[PDB]
C-alpha cells in the first residue's frame, strides 16, 4: 500500500504545516501537524476542557463506531517550545491520503496548553519519530508509520514541504518526479528516539564550505533551523544590521537587508536554503525589525533541522531495519 497527502502552511510565514487526517467511522477529518520530532498522535476532542478549545475541529470518539477506549491508558507530553497536552486514549481507524491503519492509538486531549488553544488551525499532532518516544502509559503505543510500515510497498515516508506553498507527505514510495539530481542517504542514530543524523558542514551565501560535523534532528514539527552559536553567528555576520536580541529572543535584522543563502552538507552533497526562506517577518506588526529563521540551539541541547532547512529539500525517512535519511535538492 501507499498514501499521499497534501500538507499546507498554516499562515503566510510557514510557521507550521497541517495535513488532513481521517479518524473513525464515519470519518472525522482533523488537520494535524505531522511531527518527525515526536511520537504521539493526539487530538483536540469532545473531552478537551471547553475553555481550552477555540476554533479547532474536535474528534468525538462516541460518534465513531470503530472507536474503542484503551482502558487505563493515559498520556502526557511537553514540547521544546514549552507547550504541552495530556489525556486518555482510544484506538480507532486512521487514514492519511488513502493509507489506512486500523487500531491506531488516538490520544484524546483532556488538557492542552495555551499555545495550542491559541492556534485555531492545528487540531492535533501526528508524530513520526520513533515509537520509543511515545508517552502512552502503561503500554507504549506505536506511531502511525510504525503501524503502517509492514503493509507499505516500501518502509519509508517522504516530506516535501513547500516555501509559502503546499507540499506533500508520501507513505510507502519515493516520487522520483519530486526532486532533482540524486538522493544522498546518510546514517541515523535512533538512540534518542529522533531522526538524528550528522551534517558534514555549511556555507553562508557564496562563501567557502566549512567541513565540520553537525549532529542534529530532522524535525518537521519545528519551524526554524537551530544550529550551534558559532555557525549562527557566522551567518548573521553577513547580514547588515543583524543582531541578537535578548528581549526578542534571537537574531533579528532589518528587512531592508538582503539575506544570504545557507548551505548544509549531506555527505558530499549540498542543500541550499535560499535567503528568502530565512525571513520570518516583523517581530511585531509595523516593526522594521524582522525575525531570523536561523537561530542558536544553545540551551536546547540539540541541533534541529526544522522546516526552514527541510523545505529546501526532498527528504526520505527510511524506516528500513537500519533507518537512514535521504536528502535531495528540488
Amino acid at each position: 500500500s501507499t498514501g499521499s497527502a497534501t500538507t499546507t502552511p498554516i499562515d503566510s510565514l510557514d510557521d507550521a504545516y497541517i495535513t488532513p487526517v481521517q479518524i473513525g467511522t464515519p470519518a472525522q477529518t482533523l488537520n494535524l501537524d505531522f511531527d518527525t520530532g515526536s511520537s504521539d498522535l493526539w487530538v483536540f476532542s469532545s473531552e478537551t476542557t471547553a475553555s481550552e478549545v477555540d476554533g479547532q475541529t474536535i474528534y468525538t470518539p462516541s460518534k465513531s463506531t470503530t472507536a474503542k477506549l484503551l482502558s487505563g491508558a493515559t498520556w502526557s507530553i511537553s514540547y521544546g517550545d514549552g507547550s504541552s497536552s495530556s489525556g486518555d486514549v482510544y484506538t480507532d481507524t486512521v487514514s492519511v491520503g488513502g493509507l489506512t491503519v486500523t487500531g491506531q492509538a488516538v490520544e484524546s486531549a483532556k488538557k492542552v496548553s495555551s499555545s495550542f488553544t491559541e492556534d485555531s488551525t492545528i487540531d492535533g499532532l501526528l508524530g513520526l519519530a520513533f515509537s520509543t518516544l511515545n508517552t502512552v502509559s502503561p503500554t507504549q503505543q506505536k506511531t502511525f508509520f510504525d503501524n503502517a510500515k509492514a503493509s507499505l510497498d516500501s518502509p519509508v515516508f517522504t516530506a516535501d514541504l513547500g516555501y509559502h506553498a503546499p507540499g506533500t507527505y508520501n507513505f510507502g514510495f519515493i516520487d522520483t518526479t519530486a526532486y532533482t539530481g540524486s538522493i544522498t542517504y546518510t546514517a541515523v542514530s535512533t538512540k534518542q528516539g529522533f531522526w538524528e543524523w550528522t551534517s558534514t558542514g555549511y556555507a553562508v551565501g557564496s562563501g567557502t564550505f566549512k567541513s565540520t560535523s553537525i549532529d542534529g534532528i530532522a524535525d518537521t514539527g519545528t519551524t526554524l533551523l537551530y544550529l550551534p552559536a558559532t555557525v549562527v553567528s557566522a551567518y548573521w555576520a553577513q547580514v547588515s544590521g543583524a543582531k541578537s536580541s535578548s528581549s526578542v529572543g534571537g537574531y533579528v535584522f532589518p528587512c531592508s537587508a538582503t539575506l544570504p543563502s545557507f548551505t548544509f552538507g549531506v555527505g558530499s552533497a549540498r542543500i541550499v536554503i535560499p535567503g528568502d526562506y530565512i525571513d520570518f517577518g516583523p517581530i511585531s506588526t509595523g516593526s522594521s525589525s524582522c525575525f531570523g529563521g536561523i537561530q542558536s540551539s544553545a540551551g536546547i541541547g540539540i541541533n534541529i533541522f526544522g522546516d526552514v532547512a527541510l523545505k529546501a529539500a526532498f527528504v526520505v525517512f527510511n524506516g528500513a531495519t537500519t533507518p537512514t535519511l535521504g536528502f535531495a535538492s528540488k
